[PDB]
Parts: C-alpha cells; structure tokens; sequence
C-alpha cells in the first residue's frame, strides 16, 4: 500500500527499455532533417529521454500519466509509418508489448495503494 513505489518502478522500467535494441529509433526526438513532412503528420511528439526527464523533474503526478505519454510514442509510429510491415513500426510492436507486461502491475499496485488509503480517511479530528 506504499502511495510512491510506481516512480522508482517506472525509472526501472524505463532502464530495461533503453537496453533494449528495439528502442534506439525512440530514445531522442524524431530527426526533422531526416524526417522534413514528420510535423506535417504527427501533432504532438514524445521520447523517451522526454520521459524520463519529465519523470526526474517531479512532473508526473501518477503512473497513468507517465503511461499516457509512453502510449504516444507507439500511436506517433504507427500514424508515420508508410507500412505495416516497415522496420521502425515492427520495432515498436515489440517495445509497446514488453512496456504493457511490465506497467500493467506497477498501475494495479498504485491504485491499490490509493483505494486504502481512501478507506482509512479519518473525519473525527
Ligand atoms: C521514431 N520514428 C518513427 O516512428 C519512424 C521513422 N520512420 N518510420 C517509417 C517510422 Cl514509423
């Protein structure tokens, strides 16, 4: 029931995926020199670097809004990508289920940990 853990779990989380090969194309922002039509496409871009850094800041209040903006990074590749079988996309199909096997625990416990301290709210003093 420790209200805190998700932050030090999704720093974790976001080591394993940065050792992860299949991360590099999504570790910095897209390129725009590589990429000059990405903006004409993509509305709001996300990182991992981004992330994390927002995370370190004390800028996330929830691990549902951390998961918010890793999900973006996945839905941004797959509205750039010209194919369903291109190599970028198919990296993030890989990266996107070994990010849900590991969140979906560390959402579950933080709100656990809020349902019983909801319970517990003291209203006498
Ligand atoms: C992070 N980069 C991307 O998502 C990207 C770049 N090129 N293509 C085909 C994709 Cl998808």
């Amino acid at each position: 029931y420790d209200i805190q853990a998700w932050k030090k779990q999704c720093e974790e989380l976001l080591n394993l995926i940065f050792q992860c090969e299949d991360s590099e194309p999504f570790r910095q922002p897209v390129d725009l020199l590589e990429y000059p039509d990405y903006r004409d496409i993509i509305d709001t871009p996300m990182d991992f670097a981004t992330v994390r850094e927002t995370l370190e800041a004390g800028n996330y209040e929830s691990p549902m809004e951390l998961c918010k903006d890793v999900r973006l990074i996945f839905s941004n590749s797959k509205a750039y990508t010209p194919s369903k079988r291109s190599r970028i996309y198919s990296m993030s199909l890989r990266l996107s289920a070994f990010f849900e096997e590991h969140i979906s625990s560390v959402l579950s416990d933080y709100k656990s940990a809020l349902r019983f301290h909801k319970r517990n709210t003291i209203t006498k003093r």
